[PDB]
């Protein structure tokens, strides 16, 4: 449903039945150092006072950037996962849509670490969530 | 619904069309210093490898944080919001609940700073959210 | 000096007897939008492992930030000062120098947001450090 | 002189000559869960304002989480590094001393978490200073 990178064969949860697939977050494009991905604002999305909710910026982000690890270091038998993320709100989105561009900065042996810009549908930036993203051998 | 500080006669989204009615969060206690809240981890609350998503803490001690501002600043026609939050992720949570206890460690005349600790079941520190909240004059 | 923005007639402190003027920052350019500073690497910017102190780098960002902030609003009535930080070190430098530049993302009333990337002689991203500016109505 | 913990033979650089030696950081106690630090403020540690510069407290946060950390894995044959700091500026120090206390909040095997509480003279938070501090073993 929501174009995360299919790196396995099976997954513990289906994507509709996720916190992702609930609210609605799609991944749009996806590379080793840039991807992309949105969600359609509904109320699901939001907090009581009507606009969306600062976890959810959060969720995309962190979401979006680990995926994007996940992606290239999962066929070499690594796991990737948030490990620490930091979010700054500067407006609040009404309605719309809130589009998210994660960029990689750095690419270490065990962190990676990516910004992410969450936009409404007029372009302003309306939030900035950075993740750092801890990068293991897998246990399993 | 979730027991969010009832301050105001009419809210625009209710209790369980929200994020937080989706997932399940209920404030427990609250007071100006001290806050706590907790969710029932379901699917829903999870991301695709079958651990509690990233968000979901996040989201927790957002909507704690900033409401346990509210509770006290709303009463003085002011509006308060996240600002900035700061997770750190250290042990995943794969079922059971998420325990949030949010203290209060500065309450500036705009800006408010809370300390929030994410506990499993055993009561294991899995996660630690910082969160600033900004305080401003209510817009009529 | 450092070439710090010269909008006022006297400071309580001169550069050189300033934690910034003791160990080196001297800003390149400035600009609303952006702005960048530079270091030599000497001891007094070390710790005693003998590469910079992660201080010096939050320092550096610290400064830059919030002097390139008063270049603007001083001028109109406010004071600027650092609010918040956030600082990721991907890389030591052992010695050489340190180079910031500081890029504007966000200005808003209240609060404006740079982030600070800080490069070693070879070009490589070594840091990168976030920074809130408050900015506030100058008391009298 | 600044009472760091000693677990080497010899170092690369010098109290004196560091960072911390010019600021003038000092180690009082020093556990495995805890560890506290003070400074007398002198310009060398203020901005050109009179205030104390943002990046003091982050040094002095830094060098304290660090180094506790240093003081239990060292002999184990780790070393450790700071890897990320998040900042928060309450309120401003004009002269007098800063004190920290860092408190071990999670201790990983790759990751170890301060909180560091900085206050002035009269025991007011000034600001508050997270710190990650990776554990990796040493190379040489
Ligand atoms: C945080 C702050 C108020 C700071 O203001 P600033 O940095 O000085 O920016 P500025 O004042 O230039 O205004 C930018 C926009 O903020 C909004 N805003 C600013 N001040 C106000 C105000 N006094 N009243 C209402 N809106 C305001 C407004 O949209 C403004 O745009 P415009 O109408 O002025 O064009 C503004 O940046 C902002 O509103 N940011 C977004 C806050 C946000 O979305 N927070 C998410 C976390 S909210 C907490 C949360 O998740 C939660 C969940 C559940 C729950 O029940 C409660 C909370
Ligand atoms: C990040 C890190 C791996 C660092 O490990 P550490 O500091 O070395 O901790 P240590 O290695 O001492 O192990 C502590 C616990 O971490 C877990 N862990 C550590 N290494 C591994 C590993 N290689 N494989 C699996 N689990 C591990 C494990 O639970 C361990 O406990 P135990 O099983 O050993 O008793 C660990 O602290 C951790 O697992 N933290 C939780 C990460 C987390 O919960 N992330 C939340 C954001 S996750 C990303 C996200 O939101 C997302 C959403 C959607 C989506 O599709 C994908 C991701
Ligand atoms: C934190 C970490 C070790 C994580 O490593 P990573 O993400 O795995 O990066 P990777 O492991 O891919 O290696 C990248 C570079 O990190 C360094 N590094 C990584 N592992 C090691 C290691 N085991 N031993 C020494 N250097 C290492 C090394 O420079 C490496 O490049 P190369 O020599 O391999 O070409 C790495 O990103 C790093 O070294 N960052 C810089 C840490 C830093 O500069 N800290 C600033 C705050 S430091 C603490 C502080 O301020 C302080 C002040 C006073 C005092 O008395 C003590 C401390
Ligand atoms: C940031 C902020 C202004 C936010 O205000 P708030 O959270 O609403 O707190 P509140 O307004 O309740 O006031 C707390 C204290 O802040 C100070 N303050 C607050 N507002 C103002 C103002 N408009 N004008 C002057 N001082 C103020 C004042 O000390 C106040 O105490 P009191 O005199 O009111 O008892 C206040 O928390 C604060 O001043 N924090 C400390 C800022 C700080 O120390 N920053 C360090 C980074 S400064 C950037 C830096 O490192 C740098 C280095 C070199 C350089 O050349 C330039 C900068």
């Amino acid at each position: 449903g929501g174009n995360l990178p299919d790196v396995a064969s099976h997954y513990p949860v289906a994507y509709e039945q996720t916190l992702d697939g609930t609210v609605g977050f799609v991944i749009d494009e996806m590379t080793p150092e840039r991807a992309t991905a949105s969600v359609e604002v509904t109320d699901t999305l939001r907090e009581r006072w009507g606009l969306v909710h600062g976890g959810a910026y959060c969720a995309l982000a962190a979401m979006l950037a680990t995926e994007a690890t996940v992606a290239v270091v999962h066929e070499k038998g690594m796991m990737a996962v948030g490990q620490s993320n930091h979010t700054s709100f500067f407006r609040p989105v009404k309605e719309g849509h809130v589009r998210a561009e994660a960029v990689r900065i750095h690419a270490g042996s065990t962190t990676w670490f990516w910004d992410v810009s969450l936009r409404d549908d007029a372009g302003r930036l309306c939030a900035v969530s950075s993740m750092s993203i801890a990068v293991r051998p897998r246990r399993d």
